[PDB]
């Protein structure tokens, strides 16, 4: 036995990037997991199968997290192949970088949907059922972006922000209960989210070159001169959902090389 | 004469409670006001004389925050009629007191929508004109709950914390000009917002009695188990919009009887 | 002048920011005992500057770090202008090393100054304030006290615990009149600043101050440019007026944007 | 084979209390572990078989922090005995309860030494060996009296305050290394030091009830009405010591009930 045997897990946007990370690592420590992106895609027979080499129960769902409706069906397809939802890792979300002045009225929209109402929608969805059987977990992936501000990302910090103050309501609402309710506030991290990024700054301001351009992009905000890893990511939702977390409650933890220490 | 002489001010949301107190203490600071809320009412004439009083240039204007075309016209209004938008108070809110499993989904994207992104479409709207003119007070009404959280308001916390995450961003992008932008976390002030929910306790837990249930409203999360006052919120703005605040900025002034000091 | 009539005392403030703050202090209306270590023969011009807005004025020598001279500071006040209604927690030194290294002695100093005399003045200060039912501390933290910075371990530990102290005087008299919070200022252009650009010129610049004061403020501070004395002290007359009878264990952060990123 | 095996690990002031709970999670995660506290005792005997029990090597060190020639002794000690001191837990600490207008000055001082220098002067003497290794952690046992005030423990509230400072600054310092420094920052925990709490306020206002006196304890500032667990604390200390945590740097780890997301 592992200390997440037993567990189902589900982990919202989870077939690449951190989300995949996050998903590796609860598999490794027992949990049986949920895969989740969009639309179906030719690749998730082969996630599945790599999350599912550490011997656990994995199953893979596409469900739109915007659309209240998917992230319903995405709980009871779980609940039909696997059991009850007993660790929930809200994790799907985008972002898209402009000034405030001409920062797009849908793009601002689509963020708060995503990075913010859709973990209430799908907390709401499974909290039910933790309160029953007396024991659960929710995960919020925030980011440091819900700590401080950074220029050119208005909608994304306030929803990050906004997912913040959610997790600390969820926590007090269920403080007395075997359910907690935190945020892991990663740092950068180097998925497809953060290459754009990089990439735009590297044909705006360094004629193409990807090196410099991400030594200057990490070390503007991030005083380890390094990147954080979505393994690093994946053991601190390990750690929130170990028996050492049933006290840590409301709370962010926050895995971003110095950033907000600064 | 006074300080904010001939500044043009738009405080959303201001024929009662803190926005009025807001554009009192605006008006009395010098300032030409547009009182707002969502629909005219019989009372306009009387508000906008009472604003009046402090002798300066005082306007209304129905507009419903939610709804970006009715922003852009309120702020079009204040320009033909007084000049350009110099200080913007972004007041208007809504709250619903709900457990999360409950908490109904037009009301979450209702509190979202004002709360959050109506701050959001009023900063866009009013920004370049600000660059334009080399000076700008962007102030936002948070809450304590921006802060921290409170049992039975998830959507409200996240949309205070939100704009609070909202408010950082928009005075980095402006922080070489003469623009600011910051947000000022009341806690209670006794306003009907805070009045029907202290009914509500006297209902479910004094048997009617508002004195008591007051007490216990307050004392639960205000140590000095007094309310803050219209007034004192107007006063922070007044403060935030003179020229010893060009350099703050991204900030909170929390007025709270010591609620987040503990 | 919301402060007429109000006694203050701030500490360290024949020059820098606690200047400044007893320069608006007495704009407002206050009287103001200003303080320095020693006894200068600039002290008759600096009182009268501050006594141009009409107020009294009166200079008192102490060193902060011995209690004793504290309370002789407080004595004066007493009797001179009369009880001590506004405290302004201000003298404050700074040391730039690397942790390994940091001396001993230096670090000591920073926390007795920066941090433990605020202690010792607010303990003399509050009975009087509670007898009278009203009183202002305001304490000159800095961002420092919010956020850490290279090289600066005794101060930045120091700073996090005058503003930790400030919450706790705050909850100890919410039901008062007294109120107690802190001012956190970013970069201000005082000999405490000016001594450090000089170090990172000659280390960095070959001696040019021009470039090493923007590498300097640009580190830290989005505005790109320094908080002065006078909104620093522009804020102390906010905390001390009455529309700030409600605010209560809380930061003033004036600092050009630094903790917002 | 254990996550921490082969490193070894100072806890100051860990013969009980939290100490010893992070002294046992330590050795169960593999860690060799140094115990301390002021004087040698006839139990110490006993609290080294409790934490030898799982098959690490084990020491004790009389040593009073507030000495810096003892702290140094502690430290060439454990060079001589185990080898470099690669986690130095930071956790000895008093309190003293009283308003601010008496609060004595010479147990203000004694509080600043213990709970803030001590760890300077610990953290001092072992940072040059973790740098010529290139790994460590320095792990300080904050409060949530380090990021919130409470009434009448003004030195306790600004050393912990202090330590969570300086944690932050050590951080930024190594953040290019693999030394990281980080708080914890526990909520209530039934340690004598806090029994001795509850024990002074049932006298002094429950007539001796320590039921009546600990629910009031508890539930004035820790929403989940239930203490956190030594072993709980021990187990955020075995977290940031582990390879999950190489890029947390400079940040609070909160374990507290939900205390501070109020
Ligand atoms: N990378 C970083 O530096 C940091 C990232 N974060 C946060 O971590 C989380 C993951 O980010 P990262 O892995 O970097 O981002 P990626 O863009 O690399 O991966 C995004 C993931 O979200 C999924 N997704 C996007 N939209 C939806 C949707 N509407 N419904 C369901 N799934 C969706 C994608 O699935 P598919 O495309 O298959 O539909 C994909 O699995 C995000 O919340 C981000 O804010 C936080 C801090 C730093
Ligand atoms: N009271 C408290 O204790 C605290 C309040 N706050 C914040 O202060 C702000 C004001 O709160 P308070 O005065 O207490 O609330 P009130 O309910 O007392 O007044 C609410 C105001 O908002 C206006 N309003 C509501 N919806 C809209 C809309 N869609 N478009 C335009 N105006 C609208 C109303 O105008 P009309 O009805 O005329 O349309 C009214 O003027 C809110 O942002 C709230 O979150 C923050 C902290 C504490
Ligand atoms: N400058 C900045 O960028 C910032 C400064 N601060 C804080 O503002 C406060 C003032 O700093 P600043 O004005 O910059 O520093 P300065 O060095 O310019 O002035 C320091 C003042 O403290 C007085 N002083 C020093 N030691 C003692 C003592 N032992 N007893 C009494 N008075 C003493 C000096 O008086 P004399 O030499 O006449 O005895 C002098 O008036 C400090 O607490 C500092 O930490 C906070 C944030 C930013
Ligand atoms: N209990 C709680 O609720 C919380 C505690 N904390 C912190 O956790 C840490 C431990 O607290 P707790 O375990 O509760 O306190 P305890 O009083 O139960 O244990 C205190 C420990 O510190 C040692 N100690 C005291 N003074 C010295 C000294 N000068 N030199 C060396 N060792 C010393 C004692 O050793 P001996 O007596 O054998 O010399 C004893 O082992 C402290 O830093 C405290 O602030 C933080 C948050 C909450």
């Amino acid at each position: 036995k592992r200390v997440l045997s037993g567990r189902v897990a589900v982990v919202t946007g989870s077939r690449k990037g951190i989300g995949l990370g996050i998903a590796m690592r609860l598999a490794m420590a027992g949990a049986d997991v949920v895969l989740n992106g969009r639309r179906q895609s030719p690749e998730d027979s082969a996630i599945v199968e790599k999350v599912a080499a550490y011997g656990t129960r994995v199953r893979c769902f596409a469900a739109n997290m915007k659309d209240r409706a998917q992230v319903e069906a995405l709980i009871k397809f779980t609940e039909k192949e696997l059991g009850a939802v007993e660790i929930l890792v809200n994790n799907a979300g985008i972002q898209h970088v402009s000034p405030v002045e001409t920062f797009p009225s849908d793009k601002w929209d689509e963020i708060i949907a995503l990075n913010l109402t859709s973990a209430f929608h799908a907390t709401q969805l499974c909290l039910p059922s933790m309160r029953q059987r007396g024991w659960g977990r929710i995960i919020n992936i925030a980011s440091v972006q819900g700590l401080v501000g950074s220029m050119n990302k208005s909608a994304y910090c306030a929803a990050k922000h906004g997912l913040i103050g959610f997790t600390k309501v969820v926590a007090l609402e269920t403080a007395t209960t075997g359910i907690t309710c935190n945020a892991i506030c990663p740092g950068y991290v180097y998925t497809p989210l953060v290459e754009e990024q990089i990439k735009a700054v590297a044909e705006a301001k360094y004629g193409g070159d990807m090196e410099a351009a991400t030594q200057a992009f990490l070390c503007e905000k991030q005083p380890a001169k390094a990147f954080v890893t979505v393994e690093q990511v994946g053991d601190a939702a390990v750690f929130l959902a170990s028996p050492g977390a049933d006290m840590i409650r409301g709370t962010t933890i926050t895995v971003d090389g110095g950033w907000v220490a600064q």
